[PDB]
Order: C-alpha cells, then sequence, then structure tokens
C-alpha cells in the first residue's frame, strides 16, 4: 500500500544539535521519533550529505550535487525531500525547479529555524508535513514547504529573518495550506502528468550583475557593473517598471545588450509585475534591448538566467525564453 | 489656536487628469476647493505646485535639495508641511529628507495616491484630508510618510507593492494608525520639541554600489562594481547578514575599505537585522546596518558623503543611530 | 447612461448633528456636497422618514413601513439605498431580504457610527460607495454595505460595537469588497434578472423564543421559555449542534413541537454550520438551521409564520434556501 | 529540579480512537508514552482519566465541582494543572473554575483538541506539549485555556469557530501570551504573581437563569414566559452598547423582575464590545427598571459569575454589587 520518500539532507540546522553544531549521523538517529513511522506516514531513508552543505557557502556545483542526487534516486522512490538550510533554500528552490525537465514526482524543500532535536522545533511540522505532503498529496514540481504552507518553489522568498522567519509567495498564492485539514488550492493538479522523460539539465555558475536603481545613480556606476566577464544584467526598478530616464545610462545599456550582454527588468517592490511596453512605462528600457521580467522574484530571474546561459544557446534564445514562462516562475 | 500647513506639490499621479493619466498646470489648486478641506476643524492650508514638476522616477538628489530647501524657506511661516509626490521613489526622497533635516521642530508628511484626486474613489481624498488633519491635530516632529490609512516613519518606509500600491514600515510599526479614530503609536510622542536651531544640510549624489548576493557570485563581478569611481557599497546578504566564506570575495571587500570605500551590510530580507561578530565580513572592514531599508543606508549614505568628512566619520557615524533609522 | 437611485433615511446616525440629535431635513441639506453631483455618480432621490425611525426601538411595522416605501418607488428608480442605524441594521436587512420576492434591483442597507456632518466621517466613503455600487454594480439582494464591503443582507452580523463599529458575513464572503478597486467575489452576479413579479410578502410580530443553551440548564426553565403565545423556538446549542442528553429537557422540546411550535437548532459559534442527521433532537422536533446568523433565522421565522401556513409547511420551508441564507 | 503537572483528563476528542469518535479507557494514558513527552526540559506529569469521562455537552455545574474537588485534593501535590477537556463547553467550564477557585497560586490550563492524539497530525499534541511547557515554564497562577497556539483568560474565552476549524477567542481581551516558534508574554501580564491569602474552593449548583436575545419586537409575553419561576438571574443580550427597545411594559416586567429579588444584567450581543449604561450612551431606561451592566462579559464569564455567587449564601443586593465588581479578570470598568 505505502509510500517511499528520499530524504536528502544536505544541510542546514534542521539536522543540528545544540551547544549549537552539525554532528556527523545525528538527524538519521534522531528520526526515532515514532510519528514518523506510523503506516499511515510513508517509508523514508534518508541520506546525509557527505560534505554537508552550510546554506550562505553554496554555490551552483552545490545545485548540481543535489540535482544528480535526485537523478539517480529517481526510479526508485515516489517523491522526495530535500533538508538545506534557510539563508539560501529559496535560491535552491529556484535553481531545481528549471534543472528539472519533465519532473513528474514531488520534489519538497523544507528545513527549520531550530534544531529538530530542541523542544518546540519547527523541523517536526515541517518534516512530517513535508513527508505527508510527498506521500498523500504529490504535486509534480519543485516545491518550497515552510509557515504550514507550500509554496512554488520559484514564487518563495525568505520574508523574515527574526525569531520568526519565514518565506513567503507573494505573486502566487500557495499551491496547499497545512492546516487542521489540508487544502489544495484551486490551480493546482495532484499528480500532473508530465509530457516527456525526465532530465537534469546541467548549471554551471554565470556572472550575473544585480544592481538596484536609485535616483540619480550614474552611468559610471552601472558601466562598471557591465564590464566583463559579465554575462548578464538584472536590473531592479521602481514600480511597475520605471527606470530614470538619463540618456547616458539608457546608452550603457544598450550598448551592453549589443555586446550580447541580457538586461533583465524586475521591480525593487515586494509583490507586483513589471509593465514594459508601452503605456503604463514607456519605451526607454525596451529600446535599449532591455527585456521584462514580469513578476519574477529576483531568486527565479537568477537561476532561469543561470539554466539558460548554462545551455548553449545563442543570445537571442536566451533572450526569448527569458520572456516565456517555462516552469511557472510568472505569469504574461 | 488654528494651523495653517503648507502643502508642496511636488509632482505624482494625485494633482494629474485622466486621459489616454498626464499632468495639468495647476489642478491640484482649483480642485482642493470641495468643501470638507475648508472647515473650522481643519487647518488652513497653502499650495505651491513645482515648476517643472518632478516625475517621481526621474528624481535625483538635487531635487532632493530643491525639495528641502523649499521646506527651508517657508519653515517659520508654517506649522507643519505635507509635500505630494508620486509613489515610486517616495520612499527615498522621504528617507533623503529626515537625514537632511537638523532639529525638525514641525511635522514634514510625505504622501500621494495611486488614482488622481479628481476621480471617483481617489484614495488621495483621504490621504490629503488626513495628512492635514494629522500634521495640525497630532504632529509628529519628524519626516514622515503616510498611505494606506497609517503614518510611517519615513526613514523605515517602503514601497512594498506596485495593483494596489502599498508602504510598510517592515521593522518599525506605524507611528500612527488613521482608521475612525486616530491612534497613535506608544512609542511615540507629539510635538517633541527639538534641542536646536532647524537646518538643511546638503546632498549630492554619490556613486553607491548595490550589490545582491547570491549563491557562487564572482569576485570578479565584485570587483567590477568597486572600481573608481563608487564610494560607498551596500551588500545585500542572506539571512541574519551571512556572506560566502569564499576568500576572494572577502579580499575584495577588504582591499576596497582599505582605498576608502564604505561598505555596508544590510539583508535581502523584507525584515529583519544583520547581527555582525571571528568574523570574516567585519575584518575585512565591512560594517553593520542592523535593520535600515535599502533606502534609509542610501540615504544616510548621501547625506554623511555630501557633508565634508573623512573615512573614519563618515565610518563611525553609519553606525550611530541619527534620526531612527535603525535599532542596535 | 446615468442611473437614479433611491436613498430613504430612516433613521440613524448617519443623519445627525452633535451635542453634548437628529434634525427634521439635515441629511438632504447635507446631500449638496459637490462629489455626489458629479455625471460618474447617479442622480438621487432622498427621503426622510417622518417620524425617523430608532434603530433600537424598531418592530416588524417598522419593516413593513420600509417594504411598502420601497413597493411605493419600485417602478420609478434603479436601486435602492436605506439609511439605518447600526444597532438593528442585521436584523431588518435580513428581515427585507425574505420579504420581497423577484427583487430586481439593489437594496443596499448602509448608515454609519460617525455623522455625516463630523469631521472624518465613515458616512461619506458608505454613502459614496453604496450609490456606486447600486448604479455600477447592482446587485439583486438586499445587501448591507459597511466597512469597506457589501455583504449578504441575511448573512451578515454587528460583531463589535463600541469605538469601532463593524459588520461581518461570517459564514458567506462578502459579495463585493471596495478597496481602492471594486472587486466582485467569484458565485456573484452582477444584475441577475428576476423570473417573475416583485412584490412584497408583509411580516407580523411573531412571539419566537430564544433559548441559549448552558450545562445544566433546566428543563423547568425551558418549559416556561416554551409556554404560549410562543409560536417558534430559536435554540442555540454548542458546536456543531449539540445539546445536553437530558431527557426531560428532550421532552419538553418534543411537547412544543407537538403542539405546533417551531424549534430550530442554531449554533453559539460565531463561524459554525449545525449538523444533524436516531438523532435525540432530531427525534425530539428539533429542525436544522444549518448555518443561518440568528438575524436570519428571526427574519425566516417571522416571514413565514407571517403567512398563516400549516406547522409543517412552515417547517418544511425553514430548511429550504429562500434567500442564500444557508449552505445546506 | 524538575516542576510536576498533573494532568486531568476529562473527556473529550483528544483521548479517543477512531471507528466505523469512541471513547477507550486508558488510551491517553497509553498514549502518553511518545518521547516527546518524556525529556529533561519537560515537566514530570502524572495523569488522571476520570471515571466515568464526561462528554462536554452533557456537563453540568455538578461536574465542575468534581473537577474543582479534584484540583483542591492535588493542589498541594504539583506546581501546575492542566485540565483535558471537550470543546463543546470548555469555555463554559474555564469560566466556571475561574469563580470557584479564591486565591489560585497555581496555573490551571483547560486544553483539548479537534482530532484525537492517536489520529495522524492531531492539533492535540503541540496543545498538550506546550499547555505543560507553558505550565512549568511560564506559570500564570489563574484559569486558562490553550488552543490555537495561544493561552487565553479563561473567563474571557468563547468558541468562536466551530467546523473543520475550531477555534477560540477572547474578543475583548488579547491573549495573555503566544506559543509560536517563540513563547511570547503580553504585557502587563506577570509571571507567578502569588495571591493575597490560602487558596480555597468555592461551592457551585445549578441555577434557574434564563437568558434573552433582544430582537425587534420582542413581547413583553415572551419576556414574561422567560421570568416565571423558578428564575433567580437573568442575562439580557442587547444591542450596541447596551440598547434595549424601551417599551414601557418590558421596562416594567424588568423592574417587577428585580423587585422581588431576580438578578438582570445587561450584556451586549455584540462580539468584541462593551455595555456602557452610564446614562449618556444609551439612557437610564435600563438602569430604573433595576438592570446591572455587565460592561465586555462574555455569555460564559455571565453564566459562570452568576452562578458562583447566587451559590454563595449572598443577600439580594450583595450578588447585584459583586456582578458588577471585577473578580478574576473578567470584565473591565
Amino acid at each position: 500500500a505505502r509510500k517511499h520518500i528520499y530524504i536528502a539532507y544536505t544541510g542546514g540546522t534542521i539536522g543540528m544539535k545544540k551547544s549549537v553544531p552539525v554532528a556527523g549521523f545525528m538527524e538519521k538517529q534522531l528520526a526515532s521519533m515514532p510519528e514518523f513511522h506510523r503506516p499511515e506516514m510513508p517509508l523514508f531513508t534518508i541520506h546525509e550529505y557527505d560534505p554537508l552543505m552550510d546554506s550562505s557557502d553554496m554555490t551552483p556545483a552545490d545545485w548540481q550535487l543535489i540535482a544528480d542526487d535526485i537523478a539517480a534516486n529517481y526510479d526508485k522512490y515516489d517523491g522526495f525531500v530535500i533538508l538545506h538550510g534557510t539563508d539560501t533554500m529559496a535560491y535552491t528552490a529556484s535553481a531545481l525547479s528549471f534543472m528539472f525537465e519533465n519532473l513528474g514526482k514531488p520534489v519538497i524543500v523544507t528545513g527549520s529555524q531550530i534544531p529538530l532535536a530542541d523542544l518546540r522545533s519547527d523541523g517536526q511540522a515541517n518534516l512530517l508535513n513535508a513527508l505527508h505532503v510527498a506521500a498523500n498529496y504529490p504535486i509534480n514540481e519543485v516545491t518550497l514547504f515552510f509557515n504550514n504552507r507550500l509554496m512554488r518553489g520559484n514564487r518563495s522568498r525568505k520574508s523574515h529573518a527574526d525569531g520568526f522567519s519565514a518565506f513567503s509567495s507573494p505573486n502566487l498564492p500557495p499551491l496547499l495550506e497545512a492546516g487542521i485539514n489540508i487544502e489544495l488550492s484551486t490551480n493546482v493538479k495532484v499528480d500532473e502528468k508530465p509530457s516527456g522523460e525526465f532530465k537534469v539539465n546541467p548549471i554551471t555558475p554565470q556572472p550575473i550583475g544585480v544592481i538596484t536603481m536609485y535616483p540619480g545613480i550614474s552611468h559610471e556606476v552601472i558601466r562598471n557593473t557591465l564590464l566583463q566577464p559579465v554575462n548578464a544584467m538584472i536590473l531592479l526598478t521602481f514600480g511597475v517598471g520605471n527606470a530614470p530616464q538619463n540618456p547616458e545610462l539608457l546608452a550603457q545599456l544598450k550598448a551592453a545588450s549589443e555586446r550580447g550582454v541580457i538586461v533583465v527588468n524586475l521591480t525593487q517592490c515586494l509583490a507586483g509585475k513589471v509593465n514594459m511596453g508601452g503605456y503604463a512605462t514607456g519605451c526607454a528600457l525596451a529600446d535599449a534591448g532591455v527585456i521584462s521580467g514580469y513578476d519574477m522574484t529576483p531568486e527565479a530571474a537568477l537561476a532561469k538566467l543561470h539554466y539558460l546561459l548554462s545551455q548553449n544557446l545563442s543570445y537571442e534564445e536566451v533572450k526569448a525564453k527569458m520572456q516565456q514562462v517555462l516552469r511557472g516562475e510568472m505569469t504574461l
């Protein structure tokens, strides 16, 4: 009858022992909490990564590793839970969403503020529900579980870093709420069969410039950010996508695009969509070769350039692809 | 008995007309003659429409300076100031003015609207009304920002949405809540008196780097963003202020701070404090920006870099609370 | 393309002035604030009731008066706004919903906590949006408009009153929300056309007992509350509709129903649906009121008992959804 | 040295097993062999399962006495108390006990769950876990109610929601504490405030209390029925800030009832909100007829407080006076 879920423990506070360190093989020993072993729950095999990943020290090499680990255990399990530290969890859910082509089993990224071995750990409900959702409400996407909500991976962001840290999906509601009862949202289908075959697209680190507009921002600052080896650039603009109108800035952008640098425009407001292309913001930035990133998070936007540039596609394809919806990262 | 408020209409969709919305020479002033604003329980107000109007997306520190001077010139003639502004860079202007003003002894409330005043169901109606009434009747002597029925401290505020435009104050409660009854927050005092003479400190554009950290971010792109003429660097890092261990990036921040570039550390998160300690970033000369918003840190750096100060002075003062812009 | 809306000022704070009262004809004198006399707003005719109704002294006779005034003007106008005092607003609106048959124009009940004539009256918005929503988003129901939401009349309840009066629809989302934008709910239809001639069914006062159940409540107390003339009883029980398993008490209820007393089971919780079937109350004759509000149970009972129908007809129609007042 | 908490499993879904739901003897006790409850930073605990088990909807003031008496008997053996209880009348119980206990110097936390502990992802485990933790590490010396991750004053509480999503609020008092990722205490709420006299339990017995909900047109004939003997008290649920119909005849009945010793307390039928019979807000019609204000009391605190006072052998006026006095933080003014 039962399902069997694979737990990749890559790192994060969830598995540490207090007095506050990472400790070899402890997470597997803890998981003698009987609630993990009811017949209602699924079977789990756990793999502690070696070396264990510290979340702020991660790189796309680490993404590749996680990807590959999932690719190797793809056929052997019904679903997957990736334990991971909070700091760059959103970045990892995001990168994985695009690396996985035709994902047809659930992959759930989770973790905790408070190690699983302290009393009142948020890791308990987190792991328990991640396992349960993977088993009884499979959504074949990379998702991110936290705060009693399952959020689409490439839609999530760390909201707070506080006594109460949290993640939100500011431009898409959560796919599912883990309350007293589990409520699938409306736009969600359980166990969507994908078209073709599952494959892991590789990913190598990419020189991306990220740059926040601010009043009077100098074209020399922008210029500098666009020097080799930068192959892409995310502009964080005002409101529904307004940059300042100084000529020499727009010229620095235009020239960048003509050397083959992609320039994406995301808004700097938490919730919000860039509206380029006519009435809302005029044509200055489209004329300079800038493309709209829609309501994309910076995490999504970053992962998605890493994904496309890590292929061997022409400038114009990467460009075109940035602008189609590949894994629910954005609408329009 | 009666208060008289100065309304500077600097720009912004509130004073605009419907089209297919653009600007129309002195319509706010005519329009602002509907009876609710002329009422013995309201203050008197005078309005000055800026020429040329300012487009919010296109503002510079020289625009900051024009607003700051304009208040300076009218400081002694009014009980308070309301500055109408478009929403796109409202948080920046308000942050900016909080530092330029020294010993502010009268409310300055920056507000605006997402729908022009002339239209049905404008939010600008209630924003201007409560702004005025608050200025007059609940005067907080700071630079403040009023939107979505709340007054926030100006240098704490952040445009958070962009079809229901909202401003939040993520790391500090609103100073005041303007619902059916006006409710002031407990850590807030009315008409706190200034201890010295009110002054405007100038502000000029500074070439500040604002880099966002991401997994595997290369030292070479960081290097590029620290080239001349950059004089200060805001790093947006993860969580409680964690950066990547990698030596080659650290070495590049240290090099930058050693040649006199201010490197400040803020969190990417909508709320939370950087907490630095044995610290890689501290050793490389990076300083904590605690819980400041990006708008605040950017305003503070402009303020300080536009004074005639040494590197160690700017560095020491960026870590002291100057206008309530951060805690710790 | 301009609609014409009838405003019945039945009474309430919205039309008054301050003191340490209401004044004859002040409302209509107030209504000349230019925001109402603009082409994007409907035209209106206001009627002040003489005498003016006090919300807390209302009776089913006052309901009938309101219903007939609306009947008398039904063909003349495009939609109707009823101004009313907050205390029993939800009662009136629930009542009207049943009394009106084949309603084909909107009827919005509203008022305010502060008189329209004072600083920062909520009356302004409520009256502006009521009118605007009747004209531009006509929903052919008796609806109730407060706190920026249009709720179904027979679903609404006054949740707070102190210095922040408020209404909620705890068991049905608002039909329409009035923020900066108007947002309709999904299963709401704009101007749904009715299938027959609009008529008003009459209402008369009925002796309904309400019993709030508590631990140890005595059957003797229950019996006295069921004495003639009571012809119906609303029982407020616990959780999903649970009563004590006390047989003397259960015996008192069955005697009542044996004599022709309709007894309905409602929950004590603000949000909640009764869920009954061998259920001991069903065998006692008690029927389910599902998720009805107390105001809806009462309105529906007056409506049904005022048509002098059989006990079995009243009992059967209580379990049928007549006006969207309950989810089965 | 660790604390020791006494758990009284009086009844309710938390200690049951599912079936084709049923109560089952000693299962709550069997289950509390879950290692989460047995760790150094948890307090010791002894559980007593009631026999017979109580069903929350059938509860009686006799049942309240039983619970109070059980606590009293165990009062010195332990450092705190958790009462497991079914949700339907959990608020009436918590209320009752607040008045029954006099000079309580030890936490009493009533809690429960929608889902039995044995059922997967029950709310029971967190509710009992933290009730226990809060009792021992954050003792508040009052009768409190723990649900939806918040601890509320027992006599400020009520069951606001019943469904898949059942819940309790104190509409008129902020919760005393919040059990999130971090235990968070309200301000002007003290940990371990010692009382001013020896702990004692005061008796309670059933009282014929009438409860009237005004609606427009409500006839004094139905109100006459509600005042017939044996009724010795009467809760009047009125509109907004405490306003009645002011039909003379109704004034007269209420006056006639108070004149032969029936207590008549005016509460609001609004959820959050407070009765103001000072004179300006509502006038004095109701005051002149002898009705007294229950300010912002819940019905449940109100039924409770009347049962407390009418069960002592106090005079009419004394009960009247005491109903208007704050005895256990149940109201303000």
